[PDB]
């Protein structure tokens, strides 16, 4: 499996990481990777696309790389399952709750509830690690 995320100061790479130790411990492999080292055409073979994204100015995805990454893929993906993750610190979720919308919009079915953390996982690991044993379990 592929994980493709953004991060600005390592909260949502950090989530990241533990997802994929989930899935790895679940018997899988996957690859983490920087939304800027990704190639479109390999990551549009997976069977789920696991993105992840923080919340940026206002209640938006990252704007200078990420968003233009998901308006490149959004015609590829029709009927793809995808889960999504990221980090937030001020708000109540309302940039994932965007980002799901949109999701659907495209045509993909949003396999599991967006996994949100408040600034770094430390306290929620284990929910990280679980999100990554119930993508694996798809
Ligand atoms: C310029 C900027 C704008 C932000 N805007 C929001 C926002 O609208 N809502 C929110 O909850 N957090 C906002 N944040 C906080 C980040 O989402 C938060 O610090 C998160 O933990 C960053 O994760 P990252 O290290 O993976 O980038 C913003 C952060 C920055 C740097």
């Amino acid at each position: 499996m592929k994980i493709v995320y953004w991060s600005g100061t390592g909260n949502t790479e950090k989530m990241a990481e533990l997802i994929a130790k989930g899935i790895i411990e679940s018997g899988k492999d996957v690859n983490t990777i920087n939304v800027s080292d990704v190639n479109i055409d390999e990551l549009l073979n997976e069977d789920i696309l696991i993105l992840g994204c923080s919340a940026m100015n206002d209640e938006v995805l990252e704007e200078s790389e990420f968003e233009p990454f998901i308006e490149e893929i959004s015609t590829k993906i029709s009927g793809k399952k995808v889960a999504l993750f990221g980090s937030y610190g001020w708000g109540d979720g309302k940039w994932m709750r965007d980002f799901e919308e949109r999701m659907n919009g495209y045509g993909c079915v949003v396999v599991e509830t967006p996994l949100i953390v408040q600034n770094e996982p430390d306290e929620a690991e284990q929910d990280c690690i679980e999100f990554g044993k119930k993508i694996a379990n798809i």
